[PDB]
């Protein structure tokens, strides 16, 4: 058994420095401070209310600059403009942010990783590395609570702006836009029904994470038994699970050596927790299958046999 799972702390190169708190009206969240430039998710000129069809255009021109609270720490950056670009809101500031790096601004896809910088109520509470799923969406609790985070890439002395989280989806899933303020993915910023097919949940991870497990002492949850590649996969759709390719399972080879648990006899002990459930049982202190970590998060942490 153990505490939980923690996953890796990557680096930030001062992109912390650049991080302030929008507040318009009753609504705070994080922006992302260029220059004499502050980029937000532009919902932050929405109150709970205006959510469920919200008209930007409208909800705007009866803002003026001192609608909004620019804040970078005990310090108050005054706002000289504010403009809009599709889901982001531009605001001019009255000065420079003097720690403010290399950069650009790219829109990268999925499968592509890059770091990911929370902020609980402000402070920079972690740097997270994260993929694009295919649906376009992020799955992570760090982001819980957040909202106008950045996420990045670092290419030796420049900082590539890829990604600002907007808002959590109820499936536990977070939508973002890149730094244009285009939205991955066929969401949007407005209060609706739209995180249809983004309720898969990622075996490639929960593996991962079950082999995690092992390393670190939890074992009740494997059987002795075993299971074909299909045979899974004909459970895996059932309870909404994504179905592993035999590409997926080369991924898992590093972890099968180092625990010495083939990846099919870790499928059939999966196959059981979904079609009998844990039963108030515990993994690394949790009750229910986590997949937030994929096999590289897994191994970073767990090193174990060395490639």
């Amino acid at each position: 058994g153990s505490s939980g799972f923690r996953k890796m702390a990557f680096p930030s190169g001062k992109v912390e420095g650049c991080m302030v708190q929008v507040t318009c009206g009753t609504t705070t969240l994080n922006g992302l401070w260029l220059d004499d430039t502050v980029y937000c998710p532009r919902h932050v000129i929405c109150t709970a209310e205006d959510m469920l069809n919200p008209n930007y255009e409208d909800l705007l021109i009866r803002k003026s600059n001192h609608s909004f609270l620019v804040q970078a720490g005990n310090v108050q950056l005054r706002v000289i403009g504010h403009s809009m670009q599709n889901c982001l809101l531009r605001l001019k500031v009255d000065t420079s942010n003097p720690k403010t790096p290399k950069y650009k601004f790219v829109r990268i896809q999925p499968g592509q990783t890059f770091s990911v910088l929370a902020c609980y109520n402000g402070s920079p509470s972690g740097v997270y590395q994260c993929a694009m799923r295919p649906n376009h969406t992020i799955k992570g609790s760090f982001l819980n609570g957040s909202c106008g985070s950045v996420g990045f890439n670092i290419d030796y002395d420049c900082v590539s702006f890829c990604y600002m989280h907007h808002m959590e989806l109820p499936t536990g899933v977070h939508a973002g836009t890149d730094l244009e303020g285009k939205f991955y993915g066929p969401f949007v910023d407005r209060q609706t029904a739209q995180a249809a097919g983004t309720d898969t949940t990622i075996t490639l991870n929960v593996l991962a994470w079950l082999y995690a497990a092992v390393i670190n002492g939890d074992r009740w949850f494997l059987n002795r038994f075993t299971t074909t590649l299909n045979d899974f996969n004909l459970v895996a759709m059932k309870y909404n699970y994504e179905p592993l390719t035999q590409d997926h399972v080369d991924i898992l080879g590093p972890l099968s050596a180092q625990t010495g648990i083939a990846v099919l006899d870790m499928c059939a002990a999966l196959k059981e927790l979904l079609q009998n459930g844990m039963n108030g049982r515990t993994i690394l202190g949790s009750t229910i299958l986590e997949d937030e970590f994929t096999p590289f998060d897994v191994v970073a942490q767990c090193s174990g046999v060395t490639f």
